[PDB]
């Protein structure tokens, strides 16, 4: 059923399967001749419709597309044939940067501040190449970047297939957060989505960074939520956070898409500010 | 009270020697009228004068004269809005207390977002030393928020409406500064009330700031449940911010009381 791609192909053999990570599961290929890598294997579950399929087929071949950049989960290969679709991508051992902040607040070792920028420098990085590449997120959250063992802030799920026409905006993360408070006003209010309302989600998430792990809006439901943006409100600076970047988190929140700075931007002034940060 | 209220010499003031003048506020089914005292002898004191709304109840003059006798009861700080005097005879009752020109402190700080970090702890320190007097005359305020603290045109912070006899009622929710003992116990102390000033110690650090933005009261009753706090304002030392965190202790016996408050806050303002 599935089209031979021999640029991808590994031999089912060669993939060891291990531990369920989230279906995902970690394991070992080996080769990609002797030596075995680590990485996370994405496959349908047993009850997945062919819409399922086609889903997972589509975010593979747009890994394809968009090709390799280190701040981005990378595809590694692909068993199409003969078998259960599996889709090898990379492996971030230290698990999505929300959980990695939260692990390192104080009372694991606690994150210089100089740490923390350079988080935000890296996912404005993988942002920066995505958009480059003509890709929009649509979901950028802490949730979504991944860290590996190296601590690399690794954009995850960036070419998921989603209907934003049949998104529920009452449904909650595993976590049991919501999402639409990661959203551009347009996105969430007129489901536009452009590079502009994702560099929004950026400032959410630079807030995410600087509160490690900070939920936004704690309380807050969908309805009281839409009435907040519409009254153009903006959440606090966090505490430990310079009037520097919590104007960059503002300017991410420009009310104008049209105003806001662009990963292009952002990654140069983080640069800038990362070398300047103790 | 129908006919006549009983007759106090002590603080009788004769209705001529009292003009009034703009309305402050209305409430539920009270007034407050800003008003010209003479002789509290031929001096102007510009005061604040509390009266019953033309469609009060006798209910409403019980509660109005029972806030009167408490503010007798209580006695005169610097730190609260006093009782000046009292029109009881022949005609409405009329409440006179002191007069402050510069609003409620939530107003006071939003409008100058200029005071200086010690400004800021002195405001603290205010509100602390006027709730360790109403503590110290068993006066349980029930409702400290900025809100009920007013400021006078020489910066004086005077805790208010701390003598008056529906979580839903708002635009912001009062049950935001309520204790979970006071909100779910329906347990009111002196130690609520100091959960209450952590609430108001938020408020004066974030210059006015609105606590839980967009949060409904049942969305609140579950924030409490899960122990959540608010976070430690920008320009806010962790010190200040575990004095908030020490007023928001689940454990009421575990709360700073007001009069180790004031000894603190005298400190850091110092130390400021």
């Amino acid at each position: 059923e599935l089209p031979e791609d021999p640029r991808w192909e590994l031999p089912r053999d060669r993939l060891v399967l291990g531990k369920p990570l989230g279906q995902v599961v970690l394991a070992e290929a080996i080769g990609l001749p002797n030596r075995v890598t680590k990485v996370a294997v994405k496959m349908l579950k047993s009850d997945a419709t062919e819409k399922d399929l086609s889903d997972l087929i589509s975010e593979m071949e747009m890994m394809k597309m968009i090709g390799k950049h280190k701040n981005i989960i990378n595809l590694l290969g692909a068993c199409t044939q003969d078998g259960p679709l599996y889709v090898i991508v990379e492996y971030a051992s230290k698990g999505n940067l929300r959980e990695y902040l939260q692990a390192r607040r104080p009372p694991e070792e606690q994150l210089s501040s100089k740490d923390l920028v350079s988080c935000a420098y890296q996912v404005a990085r993988g942002m920066e190449y995505l958009a480059s590449k003509k890709c929009i997120h649509r979901d950028l959250a802490a949730r979504n970047v991944l860290v590996t063992e190296d601590n690399v802030m690794k954009i995850a799920d960036f070419g998921l297939a989603r209907d934003i026409h049949h998104i529920d905006y009452y449904k909650k993360t595993t976590n049991g957060r919501l999402p639409v408070k990661w959203m551009a006003p347009e996105a969430l209010f007129d489901r536009i989505y452009t590079h502009q309302s994702d560099v929004w989600s950026f400032g959410v998430l630079l807030w995410e960074i600087f509160t490690l792990g900070g939920s936004p809006y704690p309380g807050v439901p969908v309805e009281e939520l839409f009435k907040l943006l519409k009254e153009g409100h903006r959440m606090d600076k966090p505490s430990n956070c310079t009037n520097e970047l919590y104007m960059m988190m503002r300017d991410c929140w420009h009310a104008v898409p049209s105003q806001r700075p662009t990963f292009k931007q952002l990654v140069e002034d983080l640069d800038r500010i990362v070398a300047l940060t103790s």
